[PDB]
């Protein structure tokens, strides 16, 4: 039978018994996500351009608007807000949401592939509602997932159910279910991170991607990809398998990424599929945040990749 | 005043007083364009999926052949999905022969990496029957070439002799506006792109080069890496920031991997029109005369000081 | 603040501690109407003139199996089938839905306005699901409504709080509320029916047309519209007010129009709109249906309007 | 083989050894009726409604023409139902082309979401003289081009030519017109007839004797269907597809009828005559009505030749 993401999330929701009220964000945010992929194809654009005689900002808007208007949320921190937003008392509800709108989009203007992150928890204390209540690890994810914009639109949804894979499609406006429950694969042949700034590297990471070019034994040497995009490189990780690496050095100890709306929606992502996501140190999701701009270092990816990684960043520990 | 590729192409016809052939062919590849963005985009996917009780490749190539046939504008079509060149029937013939890869980069499109379409549009030389020699043209001939990424939106970049315009589709109204006009690339770029897994095959040259980008013997800041591994979207990138994109021979691959006809020469003849470089290592890709219509070509492509630069090293190991 | 469909459904639902099912309903039926508007607007037409080398059934098969996977249906009619559809036990709810998939389509070669109409009731028997489950008065709707496929798409929605009106907006295939609890003015100016079949009126509706051009109270006469899409007619005078009629004529003794899924849905979204329905006898929604594909007659619309229709209709007994 | 309009005008170009300039007006034509099909049809109403936290469509149609025909470098006066004197266009895009057009026919009633269209009616222009609103006022005869886009049930381009009627239906996931409908014919004689039949009292007694005689025929003859949307453009669309009458005649209160004869009257004249039907004023053809003002009005009476002929013969019998 067919399935939307509308009709899956009520499902699993009756399934749970729950309010609906997780069903409402969700899909608050399905319509936020539908908005923004039309801007960011550029739908009207002409009117722009003169026919009848910036983007992240509208992203962020659109997906702050839906999900105050939900009436499910309490708390909502984004990447383009300095300070945690806090909901109106009149539309709170119980959820806490971190999300980046438009992950990638600084190199927009060359039509990379973009996408809008998001990480869902559940307040956990009832005090006023503060920025302390998204200082949450990523092991208390309620749900998590992204939707990337590349040559289609995609929703990735992970919940405690596993990981579900949505096509937009643009033809009515529906996220059509098309890959259940999905796992990345044991190991990949794929490594994916920046090696421009390879003078920089961790000797640690310096090894493990000679390993991958150099193979100690008969295997071949693995792929390089990078988009520059988390979102396409992560969900490329996620189909194809491999290892994906924005590490820690001694000029960034604590990685660029940013841990509530990128690595622990990632990280989430990859546990619920079968994959690693480490900091090189601890687990991405077992990180406690003090900051909620704090960044983390992430390697994620196909489980025996991920422990090779760790192995050689443990040899030079 | 707002501009659309179709009221350009025409207005640059009636500069040159042309027939309007050439306008014909471009009016009907983007046709082809916009229908393959909309599939590419998953419009309709849902009736896949059973709402109501051909693989994406296949039908890109279908929507050019057919466009381009019915168009009365060509007479040779070389296309990546079709081992030998087809012939336009007799009662549809024009003049121009077309070189294209209808969905370049598919093979991971199941990833929804960017993907693109890639043309080159000669004018056929010589008075014999057509055939699959009409296509064997080098790069110099072009009379028009360019790409349409489906990336995070949809964008046509057409290059003539006039130079390279980009043209943004609004899907809101199925049309391409213009938004860039007469672009030309930066002469110096930060950004190096290749797959680095093939470093173990790499010869001297490349090695070296990209050493050097990583550690700059100036002590200049490193060049940022990218690679998407679909080419359009390298390439695109490549012309919008600057910087260098390299798909050198390998051990797989002897002689390149990217195809000469339909990826390497329109990539070339943009990258020049656009004030770039596009070289083999040993000579411009524009100057390779083919003798397979899907033979393989080495390229190094992008700003000029980059790919010079380049070039450099590689005079260095002769 | 802005409010969809999926959002507006959900929200009366959890005001109503409802178990989610006629929202599961609900949803599905937008996702077949926006599929219906795609293709009655040509999305893909190309295709069919050979680019790379029905309509009333395609929509009929739309809503039959986007109803069946809702999980919330057990008895279907349509003006399409001759004997209602039974659903298949393991997809079976409690619902019961009538409806014209693509009323006025028999005209659409003209790109006339056409529309989707339905009609929800609850099985209120603890007997297998049969035809005779949709053998219930109009007064026994729970929800119903109409989509109208015209210069825009608007799918029309009457329930017990009101009726409200949502917009499709095809960029991001998404119902916003546009007009909320809508009532129809007490009286209109504009009047609706073939007067072709004038030589077979009933000397009643004659009459009442007579008072139409030539008003016995001095005010000015009323305009004429007429599309022959019930939807498009009916939504008209919604908006605007007046007076809809499909009375009896000498091919159709008993009307033309379809009671259970034409009929009733209108009738009943005029009656919570403010506004009447009759046959000329009763109100249409207190008829009791024998056979699932009867005919009635209806005049319906502004209060007022309808009121005078009645005043003349019992003048000739 | 498929064809679209951009190649269909393009070939007929090619076969008149054109320059291509009317192209480029069409061009330029179907262009502005995509975008007004797409904001007809709501696209981004969202937006209206706070989605993220405005023209009125007949203003925004009426822009959308006026620019994409004046960048078109194919016009030189410009005729809308929308403003009261002819716009020149300015030297630099100056063409040989006279546009009259009524951008979003039947919008007054959009909000019930009845069909609505955009219309349009082609000339050269004649004279030599500095442009101006005067190169506007030739008859419908004059036409080189004309026709009508209606945005219903789905969006339709209708393009009358020397060559005939050709029926184009926009594709929207494609932004396309694909020819559908070639050589268009209307019926000899139709089973539908067409007008406000609510302003009856006011009828001139010609229309009263004519629309009796559908209702009660004479020859025991089935009487007509009667279909009035209220849209000029759906309901003369409805025509040229099945056929029949459309009627909007002068009265005692009218004399010149109600719509518009530069930019309704004319164009719609142009595509019943090229698919073999009339359009009458009751006293000549609509199409040689030489107009003196470019807003006047004129009676219109059109359809399959049938049906308007004993129309006119009902006309004359009552002088
Ligand atoms: O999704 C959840 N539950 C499923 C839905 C049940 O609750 C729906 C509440 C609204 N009620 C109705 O609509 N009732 S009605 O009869 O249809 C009705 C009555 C009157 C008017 C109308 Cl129009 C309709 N729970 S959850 O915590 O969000 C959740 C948990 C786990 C995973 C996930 Cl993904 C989500
Ligand atoms: O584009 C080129 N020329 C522009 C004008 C071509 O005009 C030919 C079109 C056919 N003619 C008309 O349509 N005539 S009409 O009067 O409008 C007419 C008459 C009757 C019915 C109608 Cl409906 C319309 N030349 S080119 O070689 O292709 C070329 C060269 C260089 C760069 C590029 Cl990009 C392209």
């Amino acid at each position: 039978d067919v399935n939307t993401l509308t009709r899956f999330v009520m499902e699993e929701g009756r399934k749970a018994r729950g309010t609906g009220e997780l069903t409402q964000l969700l899909n608050s945010l399905c319509t936020a996500v539908k908005a923004i992929s039309s801007a960011v194809r550029k739908a009207g654009i002409a009117h722009l351009y003169g026919i009848a005689g910036k983007l992240d900002v509208l992203s962020n808007d659109l997906v702050m608007n839906m999900l105050k208007s939900s009436f499910a949320t309490c708390v909502l921190v984004s990447e383009e807000d300095k300070h945690a937003i806090i909901v109106e008392p009149e539309k709170r509800g119980k959820y806490v949401v971190c999300f980046d709108p438009l992950d990638g989009s600084s190199n927009i203007d060359c039509l990379v592939s973009v996408g809008t992150i998001f990480g869902i928890y559940r307040k956990k204390s009832t005090d006023e509602p503060s920025e302390k209540d998204a200082l949450q690890p990523g092991r208390n994810l309620v749900a998590a997932g992204y939707a990337l914009y590349g040559s289609a639109t995609m929703l990735v949804l992970a919940m405690d159910c596993g990981v579900n894979c949505f096509m937009l499609d643009p033809a009515i406006g529906e996220f059509i279910l098309v890959d259940k429950d999905v796992k990345i694969k044991k190991k990949g042949k794929i490594y994916s991170l920046n090696e421009g700034y390879a003078k920089d590297f961790d000797p640690a990471v310096t090894e493990y991607i000679q390993r991958k070019k150099f193979p100690p034994d008969n295997s071949a040497p693995y792929g390089a990809r990078y988009v520059g995009s988390m979102v396409a490189d992560v969900h490329r990780t996620l189909v194809y398998g491999g290892i994906f690496l924005y590490p820690a050095n001694k000029k960034s100890p604590n990685g660029k990424l940013r841990l509530l709306y990128e690595c622990n929606p990632m990280a989430y992502v990859m546990e619920k599929a079968g994959g690693m996501a480490t900091t090189g140190k601890e687990a991405v999701l077992d990180v406690i945040p003090t900051d909620i701009h704090q960044r983390a270092p992430v390697i994620l990816g196909s489980p025996d990749d991920v422990l090779e990684f760790l192995k050689v960043y443990e040899k030079h520990s």
